[PDB]
């Protein structure tokens, strides 16, 4: 008979709306622990002998080095496998290139396009798979970000969430799937063209309904951002993205500045800025030069004065990102007693 | 602001009155979960680099053994220090020397006669002070007990644990208000003579009372045992002890022979026989023999056939003292996640 | 006087003919020893405090995973230097590299097109080098491969295992060989215009004869196939080959299907199917998706029903990849006594 | 070439006049580095795999609890070899067991009456010896109690230490010796009888001189407490010790009382009480109480009030036993890199 | 399918006899490995993460700090239990002590008077048991004793190995039946009277007959000593032991001095001495104090010339108590490959 | 209050004219004292439970092995992060990066062209930034240099390193300054063209003053090379570089031949030559029998005559790569107690 008791040990994280609100809190308190335990020296190694495989089909260096440093901190040796290094369902199928990284490996990190590869990965490894990003869905950030809230606030229940700027990007889209899981208010401020699908919206206002979260979705500022207790924003733009310039012009008028904040009317103890990185706040990187000689931008979907401000958590929320992955893979792989969420 | 969450951390276990049932069946299944790790060689270094002090008053290498090994699994290295090495009290206060042991050792056992020297260790030393055993305690035997039980027959809530033989002594003490809190039933089958003093049977009552626990105190055998899940006894006399013929005179009717296991009425499935050790259950040892030629008695508390029967449980136990002690260790020493029991 | 004895230790392992049947049969049972203490969450830190380098000339991923999850299992930390991390000989002469890297790490894999590469390195770097695949030699392959076998049958000699396509590829190259020194029989089963060379038939009759391996090379099936104990393919072309369509014409008879398992006359109990992977078995690739389109081809060297069936092993000959590498590292590295092999 | 430096490494600890005041401050102030290291959870296992033999020919459980902790921390694992287990140049000659203790062990604690013993030990082990405790010699003691003067005033030049009572005891003759090398002041405020021998103050005088310490020997209270920046003391008499009352008589002006502290006009945020322990300070104690109970004495050579009092350091001494033995381990035996004092 | 081999593990070591010369060999050589790996700082912690046990009736500390410092080597802990820890069947019978023991430590030492109790512990504990000294057998001197023979000469058979003294203690005993089974030919120089029994020289005369090993058995000091590789000796007499005139006197002739050096012909490069130890070589005990005032003795079974001269080899043969100890726990309970021995 | 003492600890190492004579000697001889501890098996985890950056604009292997190694002998773990990995200022500012960095890991090495890069590194991180090349600073070349200088004469200062050919190259110009801190001679020969600028030679010059260097720069071959310990090239043409033939035609003058060695003046044993490396001393590569087709040159900077004759240190110089950096990491980061340099 197995006495081994523990209901996240050996489950993937894909998904985070495959985790109920509880699991959800668990996890995120459970970094909040881990976290004081390294700031304290406290050794935890409950990953002691393993090696993990960290899969990245595209680049995704923060969310590595969050992965690795995890993982030493638990006791597991972490190999990057990058895009040079694997490609999935390219010229072997997805299927056996799981089953022998399963063979060997304790742990599986994937990063990359398909969510239906996680979910192969998953099936059949035999060994937990963790979504390190996917088109669909971004746990991991997930976790950090409400880990950040719950650090400066103490209690996610009826706090309010803004998103400004592209309410159709893949963390926008977890945002308010996942504070409305979470029982967090979460308004999405965006114009029309960018509001988050009515796929995305229905699966929001089904957990919503649940856990009493109201949600927001407008191109109205003011009525947006009104009751904020978090003001978060991304990019506007990648890399030579296509409709680069529309893009630009339509998001120009959502930019996290001074004003922003004000719109809140919430008090300077109870307002927090977020942002997961990395922020175009200024002129400091190649890319900012270039975009500054053509079209005299000098920030983007944050201004300088917002980034260096007392609200910036962004730097908090982005350490939070390994104390977060470390409390996912260590609630999944570490063989710990955890009877009950 | 400490994000850490344990409910254990830093606690002292003293007496297992000042545990909750769910405390209790909490560290019992982690110590369950624990001996399912042990078996399959998945670590579980929680007091990596720790160190661990174990007085004994009195030479006691079973508990000691018990609290060495669990030490070593753990990350922690013990140093015994006995009766040639330590006497809390003597010549330097015990409350002076807790706290020159708190300052140097990251946790505390404590074997000895006065609960009030376990008390100051507690009070003093700054660390967790787990009791190995006082004139009125033994909460580790507790938790190997009722850990074999629940190992056994899963459910603790509605079984039956039927000591027999002396019904004072510390052992069945521990067993009648352990059940109690526990809501197991618990009957002491003895000598009107050594019946459980009024206070351990009215604390036993005040925790019966809250959790549905039936308990029986009484000379019959018959009586006593029937319906029975587990039958329990220990040695009758101890240490060249004063009425030393009387109390084998009284004692005698309360054997642990297969006619008692039988009285049970209960089916070989439902039905085991412990005993804490160690057992005068043959000739095989000097003292034995000795009473053999004194007393014509060749087994004393337990027959050679009960303790070599299929209901047999005793050697299990025992190393469950182990097992239950690491539980003990990891959930009060070890910095783990335990939001709630 | 230095009293160390291990024939393995400080040895390279560049081509399966440079070791004796004892010396391979003991890595292989060195293998599946370790795979058992794996099994049992059993240490075996041979390794202890190591530096690994592990160079890649080409990405070969599952080959850099089983050396990389081994080198952890056994205490030693592995670097990855791929393709744009080195290039012997080009900038730097592979002599020169070799002092430098035999200076700072205790062992070195290198896995590249030049078998003299692997020499060099060997040579003049003062440490062991393992040889992950050469245009030669794949030691650690034919490791895994008679592991596997043994694994399934017990006594290797009198065995026969039968290569069925292309049987100029260094797979079947090694296996003639390596089989030859076992004495375990060999028959490749090939198109004449894809025999082994006659170098590599002389090499493997040279070791035959004194090993009583029955070496046989012929394109009939029937032939061919006859009391195999083990059915081994490998793909019938590689990423943008020439020659094409004349290589899968002339190979389409040689795929392993049911009725070539059917041909061997083998009972059940005595057949295995094996392949070293990756297999072309279905159309979950974006390849097996354009051969499907292009060429009406749903599998080329072996079916989905074989690749599926109850004689499969591919997936424990490939987790052997792992178990095989750790048992050469380890007695090649961790000064274990082994007085005679 | 040997390359290695450091002026520690190898040397044994017998006597602190064997060290200048350089290496006397350089080891108490590793030492309080030390204890920085352990507060924030900073691994220093500079004697990782390392034997140590704990030798004691009477019992000294503190001392052998500050060699265990210490030892533990830094990664070495401490043997107790107590008198049962150990008796020296009694039926083997001490030069033979040195020898043979040297070829296992790495290094070796000796707490034993002989210095000449401790002194063999060194001679013939080949490793470094600590004296834990001789009749001549405290050195370890020193290292602490100097340690928490500096802990608490931050400079030892030119402080005064006073130490009261019996002047004549071995912590009062290596308090005296090591205050003159170090540039401390020190009193010795005793009965005429119980005055340092005219050997001792002599060793005193000499280093004294040279480093511009001044030593006053008196039987005068109001002469020996004035300036005083510590009171120190240590108990009057043994467990029945001869002429036990003769002792206590000529001792009781000499008690550590809250007038002894005024005496000493010293400003509260300038003045420290200092104990080696264990302390008669109470009546917590059997022989407290039995020595009430024959004589009405209530306390000894310090008051309760005092003990308990802002004055109080002895508990935070007795922690420094454990982080200076480490700092003495460290220097002597890690192969830590030391150029220079 | 269990794929471990190894003959040794999980055996117990409790007399030199149950074990072949081919398998004491490849312990012996196995510690001289060892003990080169000990001298490079090479890693070897083949016992990681276990506990063991030490029991000693009786103190035996020599052979104590080898076991302990051998398992801290291999990465065991090991915990003493000495004679007022534990009593083997007085209280309780030494098969439940066994079981209990066996439940909780990895493997056991036991050192005791008798003989049954080792095996008692060997068979019902289910861990390696290995024999520190009974009154029959001492196999770890044995195993120490010829490391140190073949550390000096290499190929053990047609040595000859004299011991000389008291032909009918147990080490001489041990040595003859060793040096049997081993084909080292054994003379014993002894007076008549301490000749070994017919049991012991015919249990020698056994395993000689299949290793042709010449036993000599004499009282004459040429005729023994005459070709010797080896003079080995051990004390006269014992701790206030009877007889102890007479035994002195009878022994007196058979004093390992230069001259019997000398009678042995053989030259230097060919002649070593050896002493199990202690040894009475001079006065520097208390012990030899008392003989030297009571009976002018100053040396007895070996003088302090030969004891410092070019031939000894007590303190190699006391270090190689270690290194052999080590070997044998390691092939016995490491998990160590092992195939053939 | 911080007791903690240590001059390095924190600090980044960024360029060599940040440190004095004192500190870079300490770092000097720290390397040679770890050399000795790794060469010896002796334990010197100072960085246990650490992660480590390891940043590479552009690909460094030899420098990256180094940082590699040396973190795993120290207990921490390296995570190479190259040029497709993280590209430093590119699309996020590196103050944002260096801000997440050092939340996650406990230092960071930098290798890339910017000087200014790792400032920001170092002024943001948090932690010890380590410079591993820049466009203007190599200051673990110099460490390891110098390192090999004293590891075969002893005493630096008074000794003479001449570096021949390209004198502007980043090494020549690290070599002249740190030479110049020391209190080394430094030669620059090179053709005027490539004498280093009036900056490199006044920054050298101001610290010649204080040291006592003496510096020259020359065309002279015969000038230059009279009166060195030391002869030091490094490659004429790098990476298919501009004015390519012109660099070859004013270089070849200056080419390190055995007739250069022996214009010295100076006796074999007081003479050594260097070479950062990569060298092309013969045509053993790719890139060496291009050369001599194209201009007939079979080596350049040095001949394989002088690379291989008894002079030749440039491998130890290379495997001191590794064990200076180790004493840079150690000093920066252990938390050891360095109280003055
Ligand atoms: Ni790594
Ligand atoms: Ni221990």
């Amino acid at each position: 008979k197995d006495f081994r008791q523990n209901v996240f040990q050996g489950r993937s994280v894909l998904a985070e709306k495959d985790f109920s609100a509880a699991e959800l809190e668990y996890l995120i308190d459970f970094g909040l622990h881990l976290k004081a335990l390294k700031k304290a020296g406290i050794p935890h190694h409950y990953l002691e002998g393993k090696n993990i495989a960290l899969l990245f089909e595209k680049s995704s260096t923060r969310t590595r080095s969050a992965f690795t440093t995890a993982s030493i901190d638990l006791g597991a040796h972490p190999e990057y496998l990058g895009q040079n290094d694997i490609q999935l369902g390219k010229k072997e199928s997805t299927s056996d290139t799981a089953k022998v990284l399963g063979s060997m490996f304790d742990g599986i990190e994937f990063r990359g396009f398909k969510q239906s590869d996680a979910e192969i990965l998953a099936r059949d490894s035999g060994v937990p798979v963790w979504n390190g990003l996917t088109d669909e869905w971004h746990p991991t950030q997930m976790l950090a970000d409400f880990m950040t809230v719950k650090e400066n606030f103490g209690k996610l229940q009826g706090l309010t969430l803004t998103f400004m700027g592209d309410g159709r990007n893949n963390v926008a889209n977890s945002l308010l799937v996942t504070g409305a899981i979470l029982g967090v208010n979460i308004h999405i401020v965006a114009p029309k063209a960018l509001f988050p699908t009515e796929e995305t919206q229905n699966i929001a206002k089904g957990f919503a309904e649940k856990s009493g979260a109201k949600l927001v979705i407008t191109d109205d500022l003011d009525e947006g951002l009104k009751g904020s207790n978090v003001v978060y924003t991304d990019v506007w733009v990648s890399m030579g993205e296509s409709n680069w310039e529309e893009r630009v012009k339509e998001l120009t008028p959502y930019q996290v500045n001074m004003e922003a904040m004000k719109k809140t009317g919430t008090p300077d103890d109870q307002l927090i800025f977020m942002h997961c990185l990395p922020a175009f706040h200024n002129t400091d990187t190649q890319y900012g030069k270039e975009i500054k000689e053509k079209y005299g931008i000098t920030e983007m979907e944050v201004t300088d004065e917002v980034f260096t401000s007392k609200y910036a958590r962004q730097f908090e929320e982005a350490e939070n990102r390994m104390h977060s992955i470390k409390a996912m893979m260590a609630a999944t792989l570490g063989n710990l007693f955890i009877p009950r969420v």
